[PDB]
């Protein structure tokens, strides 16, 4: 029913690849 | 029914590739 | 029903690859 | 019903690969 | 019902691979 | 320079009040 | 420079009040 | 420079009040 | 520079009050 | 520079108050 292929070539990663990230940084 | 192929070539990544990101940064 | 193939080639990783990250950094 | 294949080649890892991380860093 | 294969090749690991980590670092 | 006054009366709360929430719920 | 006053009256709380929450719930 | 006053009256708390919470719940 | 006053009245607490919590609940 | 006053009145506590908690509950 559902098929997904992921092929990634990374040299230098400082961020997010195939990832889920949550950051707050709130102020009261 | 559903087919998806992803091929990515990255040299230097400082952001998001195939990713989901949430940031708050709110102020009260 | 559901099939997913992941192939990743990383040289130097300072961030997230196939990961889920949560950070607070809130201030009261 | 559900099948997932993960193949990762890492050279130097300073972050997260196939991982879940939680950080607080909150201030009162 | 559910099948998952993980194959990882790491050279030098300073972070997390297939791991779950919790850090507090809070301040009152 | 900046002044804010918040006064809230809640009977029953199942959601968010003066809060910041992040949810992923992504699928690969 | 910045002044904030918070006054909250809660009867029954099942959610968040003056809080910051992060949830993943991702699937690979 | 920065002043904040918090006054909270809670009857029964099953969630979060003035708190920061992180949950993973990821699946591979 | 920074001043914060917290006054909380709780009857019955089953969750978090002025707290920081991390939970994994991940599955491989 | 930084001043914080905490005054808490608790009747019955089953959770966390001014605390930091880490739980794994992971499965492989």
């Amino acid at each position: 029913q559902r098929l997904a292929n992921f092929l990634v070539h990374s040299g230098n990663n400082f961020g997010a690849i195939l990832s889920s990230t949550n950051v707050g940084s709130n102020t009261y």
